[PDB]
């Protein structure tokens, strides 16, 4: 499935790149998008996988264009094109300076001052689903702990039901890594279509969550539209659904093969914020975009009006250039170099919570269960998309070495 070769790129800058399923994923997912960074590819590159694309395969270059939202709008953010067509998200499909009045009330909602608000909920339950596991002396961990631990915290924020999270995982999962069993389009409005009816009850009596925050904050010195709050929780919805319980997966299928990592870690746990930033790094896992708002000649290559532009969030920390053998995990690195919550005006305004789930996550578990591996014989499948996850983690351990608190 190639697209037609437009008349603009020249030959030499394609580079097939399937993003939705990359050739070598079974190396890894972060293994099979560094394939980008081998010396046979040009730094910005041409696929004509899903519609054709440009692809920025250098940190320089993905920094750049996330800056300079002149030239690489926000308006079409998603490949393929159908996608990030219907994508209206907000603050995520809005340029500056629009873009900053919503962003301030999504920080309202989901910055630092509601991590230290739910701090202790966050501990609670990181402690709470752990301890109860730890007895089995095994577990699905995507099941078990990286989907429920930061899904509930988000539920419990935006005061919804558990009951809830079936169907808006699903519906969450179709738009980051789509199964063709429904339009983007389609999963959004599903997505709508809940949240509805929720705006309008916190709109005619508000309560103290998120979406009622939301509902009812001020932008443009007038009320915010019941539209406009559906688009922005429809955001939040999402961000708060699948990053955090992919990267967590990631880390733990990580922690899972190296001991000498977990206790660095149990000794010294005033090294867990840097092991958090390393294994946001080595374990990146976003890659969205932009589109050209005009044509634009961009480190020697001639873009066209309308072209999208890949600018993966994953590469700029796996980037050589950025951080030497950037494979190998190494929590003394003098400087973790990474754009993982991504970069100018939409860096990720969930990175607060991101990171005290992580570090919570990091010291709880390690604490109660320091030594665990993959189940025998297991084969850990990643999977490839908007945001890239693990499919499943089967873990196992001797209940004789772990430690109720
Ligand atoms: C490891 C975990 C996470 C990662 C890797 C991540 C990644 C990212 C990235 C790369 C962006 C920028 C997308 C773009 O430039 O178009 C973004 C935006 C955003 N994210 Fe996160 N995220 C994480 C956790 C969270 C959490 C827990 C929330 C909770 C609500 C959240 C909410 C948001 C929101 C509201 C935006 C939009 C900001 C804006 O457009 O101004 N994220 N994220
Ligand atoms: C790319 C993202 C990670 C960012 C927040 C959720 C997400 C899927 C978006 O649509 C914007
Ligand atoms: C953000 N996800
Ligand atoms: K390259
Ligand atoms: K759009």
């Amino acid at each position: 499935n190639l697209a037609p070769l437009p008349p603009h790129v020249p030959e030499h800058l394609v580079f097939d790149f399937d993003m939705y399923n990359p050739s070598n994923l079974s190396a890894g997912v972060q293994e099979a998008w560094a394939v980008l960074q081998e010396s046979n590819v040009p730094d910005l590159v041409w696929t004509r996988c899903n519609g054709g694309h440009w692809i920025a395969t250098r940190g320089q270059l993905i920094r750049e264009a996330y800056e300079d939202y002149r030239h690489f709008s926000s308006e079409c953010p998603f490949i393929p094109r159908e996608a990030g067509e219907a994508y209206d998200f907000i603050p995520t499909s809005m340029d500056p300076p629009e873009q900053r009045q919503f962003r301030a009330l999504a920080n309202q909602v989901v910055g630092m001052p509601v991590v230290d608000k739910l701090e202790n909920r966050i501990q609670e339950l990181a402690c709470s689903l752990i301890e109860s596991l730890r007895p089995q002396g095994q577990c699905n961990f995507t099941e078990d702990y990286a989907e429920p631990f930061p899904i509930r915290i988000f539920m419990l924020l935006a005061g919804l039901p558990e009951e809830d999270i079936p169907h808006l995982k699903y519906l969450t999962d179709q738009m980051t890594r789509p199964d063709g069993s429904m339009t983007f389009a389609e999963a959004k409005e599903a997505l709508y279509d809940y949240l509805i009816p929720i705006i309008e009850q916190r709109r005619q009596k508000p309560g103290t969550d998120a979406i009622s925050i939301v509902a009812n904050g001020q932008v443009n010195g007038r009320p915010i539209t019941s539209d406009e709050a559906k688009r922005m929780c429809g955001l939040l919805l999402v961000g708060g659904l699948d990053t955090v319980v992919n990267f967590l997966s990631f880390s733990m299928e990580f922690l899972a093969k190296s001991p000498e990592h977990r206790q660095e870690l149990i000794e010294r746990p005033e090294r867990i914020p840097a092991a958090c930033e390393e294994l946001l790094r080595r374990f990146s896992l976003v890659a969205d975009g932009r589109i050209l708002t005009s044509d634009y000649e961009f480190h020697g290559v001639q873009l066209k009006k309308g072209d999208q532009i890949l600018l993966p969030q994953m590469l700029s920390g796996l980037d050589e250039r950025e951080n030497a053998a950037p494979m190998h995990v190494d929590f003394s690195r003098q400087k973790v170099s990474h754009t993982t919550f991504g970069h100018g005006s939409h860096l990720c305004a969930g990175q607060h919570l991101a990171r005290r789930e992580i570090i919570v996550t990091l010291k709880e578990w390690l604490t109660r269960i320091p030594d665990f591996s993959i189940a025998p014989g297991a084969q850990i499948q990643h999977k490839s998309g908007i945001v890239s996850g693990v499919q499943a983690l089967p873990l196992v351990w001797d209940p004789a070495t772990t430690k109720a608190v």
